[PDB]
C-alpha cells in the first residue's frame, strides 16, 4: 500500500540525452536512431527572439554550425530539417541505446514523467500532467529546454513532450515530438499568458478511488448526484466538466470499490463545500488532480 | 523555476535489478559485481516467518535452492552467505553494468530515491525521507521486497535502503545494504508498530525557503525568534528540535532570500499556531517535510 507521485524509471530516456550547441546557446536534444531532436529556437540569437523567421535562419546554417555532444563523444551532423517547432539534426551515428519508442500527442489530464536535463546530463525525474490550459507545472531552470516527457507502458517509450519555455506565471510550455505546441503558444518571446487553469475532475475522482482502495472512507456520504447537477456545482470551483467518457473510464475503479461514480461525485461535491477539516487524503490536505484513472490502477492493488 | 519532488535518474540502478526465487517466493535482488543482495526472508515459508531461525534455515539451503534471473538470463549461484538481514548470493558473472557505487547508511531526515521493482523489473521511481521514526512513506505492493533506495553523487551511486516489509499503518521498513534495519524492527511475522512520528523541522524550513525563491512569500513577517523559544513550540507540535547545525545548513538559503532562519522560524511558529486551514504554499495545504536543504539548493540552482 501507500500512494505516491511515481515517475517511470528513466534509464531508457537517459541514454538518449545529448547536448546541442548553436551559437552561444546550449540546450538538450533527444538522440534516437540517427536523429537528434531539439527545440528549433536553439538557432535564435538576441534579435531573433521576438519574430524569428525560422526558415530563413535555418537555411543560413551548415551542419558544422551545430555542435552535438553525447557525453564526451562529438556526434557529427550530416543533415538538418525542421518539423513544426522541432529541429531534427541527422547524425552519422545511430544511438546504440535507442529504446523501443513512439511519439504520441497527449490530451489535457494525461500524466507523464519528465527527465529534467542540463547540458545533456539528466538531473532528476518527476511526474507532471498536461493541464487543461495546455501548460505543465514543472521544475525547469535555464538550460533545461529540450528536456522531454514520456511514458513507458510495456517496455516501449512513448515520448509526448519536449520543453520549450517558461511563461510569466512560472508554468511551462512545449511541443509534442512532432514539434506542435500544446496549447496556443508560439516559440517567440512576444507576450503570452496561459489561460485560467482548472482542476482535472476525472483525476480527482480517480484519486478518491485510490484513497478508498488504500482504506480511507471518511469522506464518503450517503448521497448521489445527477451528472448535470455535479457539473453545475463543480464548475463553480473551476473544475473541468466531467463527461460521460470520464464516467465510463472510472467504471473499473467503481467496480473494484463498489462505489458508483455518481456517488463518488457526491463525495467530491461535499469535499469542495466543506474542505478537509484538519484531515488528509493519501497524505494531502488538497484534492490532487495529477493522477489518472490509469495511474491509480497501475499503482494500486 | 518551479519546485517538484524529484527522484534521481534511475538508469544506473535499473541495470542492477534482478529477480530472486527461493521455493515459492519471488522478490527483487541487487546485482553488483559478482554478488546479488536481497532480503534474507526470501528463504522463509509462511510457517517459518512466524518465528524464523535464519541460521538454521540457511545451512539447510544450497546454491541451487536460489534461482536468479537477470532479464532473460539465469545467473549461476556459486555461493551464499548472510550479513545481518541481507542474503548475499555469489554468482559466476560480474554485472557488466555495475556503476561506481558504495553502500551508505542514511540519517533520519535525509532523502533518497526508491526504484520500486517487481519480478526484477523496475516499475517506478519516487523520493522518500527516512522518517524520525525510521519508517518511509513509500508505495509498495507484494513482490516489491528487495527494491532499493539510493542517492547519486556525481557518478557514484550511494545505496542506502533495501525494502523488507510494510507495517500495519501502511508505512514501510527496511535495511541498509549491510542488512541493518532502520528502526526497531525485525524481519519476522510478528506484531510491530511504527513509533509516533515527528515532523522534520529543518526540512520544513528548507521548503519554506523554496517557496520564497519561487515567489510564494505571503507567510513571511517582520519578526524573529530564538532557538529556545522556537524549540518549545516545536516540542508542542511534535516537531523535531532545531539545532545550530540545522541553522548552519540553511545558511545558503538564508543568504539567498534575506530571511534568516529564526526569521523563518517566526513564520513557521505562526503557521503552527495560526494554521493554514485549506490555504497553500508551493501547491500544498500541508507543511512539507520531505525536502532537505540540499534538495532545495540542488533543485533551485
Ligand atoms: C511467504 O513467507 C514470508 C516470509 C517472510 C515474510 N516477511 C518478513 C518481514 O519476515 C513474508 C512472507
Ligand atoms: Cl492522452
Ligand atoms: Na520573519
Amino acid at each position: 500500500s501507500g500512494f505516491r507521485k511515481m515517475a517511470f524509471p528513466s534509464g531508457k530516456v537517459e541514454g538518449c540525452m545529448v547536448q546541442v550547441t548553436c551559437g552561444t546557446t546550449t540546450l538538450n536534444g533527444l538522440w534516437l536512431d540517427d536523429v537528434v531532436y531539439c527545440p528549433r529556437h536553439v538557432i535564435c540569437t538576441s534579435e531573433d527572439m521576438l519574430n524569428p523567421n525560422y526558415e530563413d535562419l535555418l537555411i543560413r546554417k551548415s551542419n558544422h554550425n551545430f555542435l552535438v555532444q553525447a557525453g564526451n563523444v562529438q556526434l557529427r551532423v550530416i543533415g538538418h530539417s525542421m518539423q513544426n517547432c522541432v529541429l531534427k539534426l541527422k547524425v552519422d551515428t545511430a544511438n546504440p541505446k535507442t529504446p523501443k519508442y513512439k511519439f504520441v500527442r497527449i490530451q489535457p489530464g494525461q500524466t507523464f514523467s519528465v527527465l529534467a536535463c542540463y547540458n545533456g546530463s539528466p538531473s532528476g525525474v518527476y511526474q507532471c500532467a498536461m493541464r487543461p490550459n495546455f501548460t505543465i507545472k514543472g521544475s525547469f531552470l535555464n538550460g533545461s529546454c529540450g528536456s522531454v516527457g514520456f511514458n513507458i507502458d510495456y517496455d516501449c517509450v512513448s515520448f509526448c513532450y519536449m520543453h520549450h519555455m517558461e511563461l510569466p506565471t512560472g508554468v511551462h510550455a512545449g511541443t509534442d515530438l512532432e514539434g506542435n505546441f500544446y496549447g496556443p503558444f508560439v516559440d517567440r518571446q512576444t507576450a503570452q499568458a496561459a489561460g485560467t487553469d482548472t482542476t482535472i475532475t476525472v483525476n480527482v475522482l480517480a484519486w478518491l478511488y485510490a484513497a478508498v482502495i488504500n482504506g480511507d472512507r471518511w469522506f464518503l456520504n450517503r448521497f448521489t448526484t445527477t451528472l448535470n447537477d455535479f457539473n453545475l456545482v463543480a464548475m463553480k470551483y473551476n473544475y473541468e466538466p466531467l463527461t460521460q467518457d470520464h464516467v465510463d473510464i472510472l467504471g473499473p475503479l467503481s467496480a473494484q470499490t463498489g462505489i458508483a461514480v455518481l456517488d463518488m461525485c457526491a463525495s467530491l461535491k461535499e469535499l469542495l463545500q466543506n474542505g478537509m477539516n484538519g484531515r488528509t487524503i493519501l497524505g494531502s490536505a488538497l484534492l490532487e488532480d495529477e493522477f489518472t484513472p490509469f495511474d491509480v490502477v497501475r499503482q494500486c492493488s
